[PDB]
């Protein structure tokens, strides 16, 4: 059932955050990512994606943030939905947006080139190059922008 898919990661995070530490925040992003997997519900995948998003804004940590994106494209990976996937890849946006760091913003390049490599619908691949050019705004740095040209030019690659 999806509701009863969807009741319990929502519970993950509401019992992640009973505990109210760091560790379990961390491991709440396991635990909602390893549902999803075994999951083919969009609703539910959304939904995954959504309270992963929210744990990572409860933590605030860099590393939270790391394997908030991660657990965001390993979810977007095994998906079909084209809708599921576009989300995915502005969740990690909004992720990377909760440090700002160098790090995070490489690290979801990185996640967003991942998802497009895995995608076939053209409109996926045209929304992972919009927020991979955001994600190198946030930046501003000269490295960021040209991994995220190298990363452009790969999916173009592909493409053809």
């Amino acid at each position: 059932d999806s509701e009863e898919e969807q009741e319990r990661i929502r519970r993950i995070l509401k019992e992640a955050r009973k505990s109210g530490t760091e560790e379990s925040l961390r491991q709440a992003i396991e635990d909602v990512a390893q549902l999803a997997k075994k999951s083919q519900d969009s609703e539910v995948l959304e939904e995954a994606i959504r309270v992963i998003l929210r744990i990572a804004k409860e933590s605030g940590s860099e590393e939270a943030l790391r394997q908030a994106i991660r657990a965001v494209a390993e979810i977007a990976k095994e998906a079909q939905d084209s809708e599921v996937l576009e989300e995915a890849i502005r969740v990690i946006l909004r992720i990377a947006k909760e440090s700002g760091s160098e790090e995070a913003l490489r690290q979801a390049i990185r996640a967003v080139a991942e998802i497009a490599k895995e995608a076939q619908d053209p409109r996926v691949l045209e929304e992972a190059i919009r927020v991979i050019r955001q994600i190198a705004e946030e930046s501003g740095s000269e490295e960021a922008r040209r991994q995220a040209e190298r990363a452009e030019e790969e999916i173009r690659r592909r493409a053809q």
